[PDB]
C-alpha cells in the first residue's frame, strides 16, 4: 500500500509537449493509439521512463517508431510501464502505443466507459491512465489532438475538447471527427463523448470583448425536453462571473452533457462539462423542487471551475481544496445571489455542522490540505470542499467586498495559465490585506493554519456590562481538541462578525463590526453602550467553529424574534433545542439505566413555543426560515454533543420534544398548511420551463414540513389532507404524500400510485426510491427487500444504489436496530458493490463514520461488520484504505 506525502513533491524528469490520440470504438473493444511528443526536463537524472497505465492491453509500444521488446527493454505489470533508461532517448523523442480497452464492461465509471448507449470518459483524478499510457499527474501540461471514430448510426454525435477540425466517413458505416485543442491542459481535463445525443443551444455574448459563445446542452433523446433549466443556469453563471468578478469565458463553445451512470455531481473537462443526469435534467412535471436548486448549484460550480481549476491550475493533488473549496465558495456566492432566499446560506451551514463536523471529529479527520494519501479518490470530501469553502469565504468576511475582489483579481492575473498552490492564494489575499489595513507589515501568515490544522475550533464567550460606565465587554476564548494530526493545536485567525441588539426595542446598537480573534483569548470592549445588549455572534456563520454563546434561553428567544441576521436567529433556535435535547436525553438515559418505574421529564420552555408561534403567524416572515424553526437539529449535528450516544434514547428524546411542541401548536400548523396552499401550489407558471420561484418552493417546503408534523401527530382527519395532496401536479407534494402516509393504513395504496407516476422517468423513479427508503415504516426491512426484488435488482447504476440505501441509513430507530441487522445489511451491499465500483462502495460506508460515537453495544456491532468487510479477499484498495483509516488499524 503506497503512501504519497505532500512534502515529497518533485517536478518530473520528463516533459510531454503534445498528445495525438486516435480512439476507435468498436462493438466488443476500443483501440486507443497514442503518440506522445516528449523531452527530457532539467530535473532528469537518467532515470527509467515510468508511465502510468491501468488495465491496458498492449498491442505494441515504440520509441521513435521502433518497437520495444517486453522483458529486455520494458516491463508492464498492469499499473506501471517501466522503460529502462538505457533505451530512453536523451533529447526530444516520440513515445507511441496501441492498447485495447473495454468501455462496455467498465462499471467502475473511471477511464472510458459506456453509460446506457453513451460512451463517456471520466479522468479526474487518475482516470486518464485507464485510457492510455501517461505521466498521469496534473503538472504534466500538454497540447491535445484527438480523433474519435465509431459506428455512425449508434454514435452520430462525437465530442472532445477544443475545435472540431475535421469530420469524415469511414467504410462499413463508421465515421470520425478530429478535435484540436492547442492550449496546454493537464490530462484529467481531457474528455470524449460519443452518442445519439439531442440538444438545446443558445448564443451568449460576453460583457467586455463581446465574444459570441455557443452553448450546447446534450442528453439522450427521451429527456432532451428537461434541458431548458440547465441552459438558463449556464447563462446565469456566466453573467455572475462577469458581474461579480469581471471574468469572461475565453472559448468559442461550451458543451454540457448529461449521463445516467456517474459518480456524484459533474466534471469540469475544458469546454466539455459532463454531469450526473440528476444534476442537469429537470421539468416541473417530473422533478421534485430540490432539482432546481441542485442544477443551479452544479452548473454554476462546473462553470466557475473554468477559472478556478482550468485556467489557474493545481500543481499537485494536495492542493485540491484550492480549486474545490474556492469553486464551492464561488458557487455559494452565485446561488445566494440567484435564489435571494436566506435558506440558501442556512442550508450550507446545516450541511457543514452536521456532515463535515462529524467527519472532523472522526478518525477520518484531516485538514483541508492533507499531508498524505493512498487513494486520491478518497480525498474528495466534505472537509476539502465545504470546510475549504468556509476557509475561502472567511477571506471575503475579513476583507469585505471591494478588497476581496482586488485580492481575487490579483490571484487570477498572476497565476492565469500556470499551476498554483494554496500559498499563492493566501499571498494574493495578503496583498489585499496590506492595502486594506494601510500597513505593509500586516500579513496573513497565521491564516495558513486553516490549511494545515485539522479539527473544528471551539469558540466560547463571557460578557460584562457596566451600567454607570456604559461599557460592554466580550471575553472570547478559542481551543481545538488534539487529534491524530497535531499533538498541539495553535490558535487560528478567527473573524467574528457581531452586532449588539438592544433588548428593549430590538434595534442595532453598533455598526457592522468584525472582531479579529488571533490569540487563544481576547477581550473586546465597547464604550457608549447605553443599555445591556444581547450580543449577536458569528453573523452569517462567520467562521467554521462550534459556537458556545453562553446565553440564557430568554436572550436566545429575544434574538430569534428580533435579531437582523438569519443565521444568528436560526442558531439561537438551534441552541435552545440542543439544551432541551441534552436535558431530556440524560433524563431518559437515567430512567433506562436505573430501570425506573416512574420518572419526570423537563418540559419544553413555554416562551420558546410562544416565540415559534409568533414567527409562524407573522405573515411577513419567510416560509423557508419558518420550516427550519419547527424542525429539530439534524441527528448528525446532535451526535457531536453526546458521548456513547444511545440511538433509541435519542429517538425517544426527539419524540418527546416534537410531541410537546405539537401538543401546543398543531392547530396553528394545520391552519398554516391550509392558508399556504394557494400561493405554494400556484400553477400559473407550471408550463413555463424557465420560470423558477425559490420563494414559492420554500412555501411548498413549509407545507410539506407541517404536513409531516401533523401526520406523525395523527392530527384529526389529517388523512383527508394527505390523500388530496397525493393528487397534486408537483412531485414534491405527491412524494411527500407517500412519506407522511407511512403513519396510516393507506401507505401501500400510495406506494403503488406514486410508483406508477414515477416509473417511466429514470430520475423521478430514483426520487421515488429515496422516498420509500426514507419512509418511517415499522416493516422497512420487508419493504427494502421488495425494492431489491422488484425495482433495483442487479442494477449497477450508482444513482439507483444510493437511492435505495442511503436514506434508509438515516432511520434512527431502524437502521440502528440493536440486533445489528441494519449494519449487516449495509455491509453486504458495500461488499457486493465494491466488486464493480469501489467509489460507490466507499460512499455507502457513510453511516459507519460515527461508529466510535455510539453506545458500547452498537460500537461493537459496527466494528464487527467493518472488520468482516476488511477481511474480504477481493477488497479494493480504495475500500481497504478507507476502512483501515476509519477503524484506526
Ligand atoms: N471522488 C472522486 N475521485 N471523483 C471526483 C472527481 C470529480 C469532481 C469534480 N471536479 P466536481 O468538483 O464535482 O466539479
Ligand atoms: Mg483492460
Ligand atoms: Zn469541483
Amino acid at each position: 500500500p503506497k503512501i504519497h506525502y505532500r512534502k515529497d513533491y518533485k517536478p518530473s524528469g520528463f516533459i510531454i509537449n503534445q498528445v495525438t490520440l486516435n480512439i476507435n470504438i468498436h462493438d466488443q473493444e476500443t483501440i486507443v493509439r497514442s503518440v506522445l511528443d516528449m523531452d527530457i526536463s532539467k530535473h532528469n537524472v537518467g532515470e527509467d521512463l515510468v508511465f502510468d497505465g491501468v488495465g491496458l492491453k498492449i498491442n505494441e509500444i515504440s520509441i521513435n517508431n521502433k518497437k520495444l521488446v517486453e522483458g529486455e527493454e520494458y516491463t508492464y505489470d498492469n499499473e506501471f510501464l517501466t522503460i529502462f533508461s538505457k533505451f530512453v532517448p536523451k533529447s526530444k523523442f516520440a513515445f507511441s502505443s496501441e492498447v485495447i480497452i473495454h468501455p462496455e464492461t467498465n462499471y467502475a465509471l473511471t477511464g472510458l466507459y459506456k453509460s446506457k448507449n453513451i460512451i463517456v470518459s471520466q479522468c479526474e483524478a487518475t482516470g486518464f491512465r485507464r485510457i492510455t499510457f501517461f505521466i498521469d499527474r496534473p503538472d504534466m501540461m500538454a497540447k491535445y489532438d484527438v480523433t474519435v471514430t465509431a459506428d455512425k448510426e449508434k454514435y452520430p454525435v462525437l465530442l472532445s475538447n477544443g475545435d472540431k477540425v475535421n469530420e469524415f466517413e469511414i467504410p462499413g458505416g463508421r465515421h470520425g471527427a478530429r478535435f484540436n485543442d492547442p492550449p496546454l491542459k493537464p490530462c484529467y481535463l481531457f474528455a470524449v463523448v460519443a452518442g445519439d445525443l439531442k440538444h438545446l443551444s443558445a448564443t451568449y455574448i460576453t460583457k467586455y470583448t463581446k465574444k459570441k459563445v455557443e452553448l450546447y446542452v446534450f442528453s439522450e433523446e427521451k429527456y432532451v425536453s428537461k434541458l431548458q433549466w440547465a441552459l438558463e443556469c449556464l447563462k446565469k453563471s456566466m453573467a455572475f462571473d462577469e458581474d461579480y468578478f469581471g471574468l469572461e469565458y475565453d472559448l468559442s463553445r461550451l458543451n454540457l452533457v448529461a449521463v445516467s451512470d456517474f459518480n456524484v455531481g459533474a466534471m469540469e473537462n475544458k469546454g466539455l462539462n459532463i454531469f450526473n443526469a440528476n444534476s442537469l435534467l429537470a421539468s416541473k412535471k417530473n422533478s421534485i423542487d430540490f432539482s432546481y436548486a441542485r442544477i443551479l448549484t452544479v452548473v454554476g460550480h462546473e462553470y466557475f471551475h473554468q477559472y478556478t481549476g482550468n485556467r489557474v491550475t493545481l500543481r499537485d493533488w494536495f492542493q485540491l481544496t484550492l480549486k474545490e473549496g474556492l469553486t464551492v465558495h464561488r458557487e455559494n456566492l452565485f446561488s445566494e445571489e440567484m435564489t435571494k432566499t436566506v435558506t440558501t446560506r442556512l442550508s450550507h451551514v446545516d450541511l457543514l455542522r452536521s456532515v463535515q463536523f462529524l467527519e472532523d471529529s472522526s478518525p477520518l479527520s484531516h485538514p483541508i490540505r492533507p499531508e498524505s494519501y493512498v487513494s486520491m479518490e478518497n480525498f474528495y470530501t466534505t472537509t476539502v470542499y465545504d470546510k475549504g469553502s468556509e476557509v475561502m469565504r472567511m477571506y471575503l468576511t475579513i476583507l469585505g467586498e471591494e478588497y476581496y475582489k482586488k485580492g481575487f483579481d490579483i490571484y487570477i492575473k498572476k497565476n492565469d495559465g500556470n499551476t498554483a498552490t494554496c500559498e499563492d492564494f493566501n499571498y494574493a489575499m495578503e496583498q489585499a490585506y496590506k492595502m486594506k489595513k494601510a500597513d505593509n507589515s500586516a500579513n496573513l501568515n497565521q491564516y495558513l493554519l486553516w490549511f494545515s490544522q485539522s479539527g473544528t475550533p471551539h469558540v466560547s464567550f463571557k460578557y460584562n456590562y457596566d451600567a454607570e460606565k456604559k461599557q460592554y465587554s466580550i471575553h472570547v476564548n478559542q481551543y481545538t481538541k488534539p487529534d491524530e494530526n497535531q499533538k498541539e493545536k495553535k490558535p487560528l485567525f478567527i473573524p467574528i462578525s457581531v452586532g449588539l441588539i438592544n433588548p428593549e426595542n430590538g434595534k442595532e446598537m453598533i455598526s457592522q463590526t468584525t472582531l479579529e480573534l488571533t490569540k487563544e483569548s481576547d477581550t473586546f470592549v465597547f464604550n457608549n453602550i447605553a443599555v445591556k445588549p444581547i450580543p449577536s455572534l458569528f453573523r452569517g456563520f462567520s467562521a467554521p467553529v462550534y459556537i458556545e454563546d453562553q446565553l440564557t434561553d430568554e436572550e436566545r428567544i429575544l434574538l430569534l424574534k428580533y435579531d437582523s441576521d438569519a443565521f444568528v436567529r436560526y442558531n439561537s433556535c438551534t441552541n435552545i433545542y440542543m439544551k432541551q435535547i441534552l436535558m431530556n436525553y440524560n433524563e431518559f438515559l437515567k430512567a433506562k439505566n436505573e430501570k425506573l418505574e416512574s420518572f419526570q421529564l423537563t418540559p419544553v420552555n413555554a416562551q420558546f413555543i410562544d416565540a415559534i408561534k409568533y414567527l409562524l403567524e407573522d405573515p411577513h416572515a419567510d416560509a423557508g426560515f419558518k420550516s427550519y424553526i419547527v424542525s429539530l437539529p439534524q441527528d448528525r449535528y446532535i451526535i457531536n454533543f453526546v458521548s456513547n450516544l444511545d440511538t433509541d434514547v435519542l429517538a425517544d428524546t426527539k419524540e418527546y420534544i416534537y410531541k410537546q411542541i405539537g401538543d401546543k401548536l398543531n392547530d396553528v400548523y394545520y391552519k398554516m398548511f391550509k392558508s399556504l396552499e394557494a400561493k405554494a401550489d400556484d400553477l400559473t407558471y407550471f408550463n413555463d420551463e424557465s420560470h423558477v420561484d425559490f420563494d414559492q418552493m420554500n412555501m411548498r417546503t413549509l407545507r410539506n414540513t407541517l404536513l409531516s408534523l401533523l401526520s406523525k401527530a395523527q392530527y384529526p382527519n389529517i388523512l383527508n389532507e394527505i390523500i388530496e395532496h397525493s393528487k397534486s401536479p408537483y412531485p414534491s407534494n405527491w412524494l411527500t404524500s407517500l412519506s407522511v402516509s407511512a403513519y396510516f393504513d393507506k401507505y401501500f395504496e400510495l406506494y403503488d400510485k406514486t410508483y406508477k407516476l414515477s416509473k417511466d422517468d429514470e430520475l423521478l423513479l430514483q426520487e421515488w426510491l429515496k422516498t420509500v427508503s426514507r419512509s418511517d415504516r415499522k416493516d422497512i426491512y420487508e419493504i427494502l427487500k421488495k425494492l431489491e426484488n422488484e425495482v433495483l435488482k442487479d442494477s449497477k447504476n450508482p444513482n439507483d444504489i444510493r437511492a435505495v440505501y442511503l436514506p434508509f441509513t438515516n432511520n434512527l430507530r431502524r437502521f440502528h436496530d440493536i440486533s445489528g441487522k441494519g449494519y449487516k445489511l449495509i455491509a453486504e451491499v458495500i461488499t457486493k458493490t465494491d466488486k464493480f465500483n469501489p467509489m460507490v462502495a466507499t460512499q455507502l460506508c457513510e453511516p459507519f463514520k460515527l461508529w466510535n460515537k455510539l453506545d458500547t453495544k452498537r460500537q461493537e456491532l459496527m466494528l464487527n461488520e467493518m472488520n468482516t468487510m476488511l477481511q474480504e479477499p477481493q477488497i479494493s484498495n480504495n475500500l481497504k484504505e478507507y476502512l483501515l483509516r476509519l477503524t484506526n488499524k
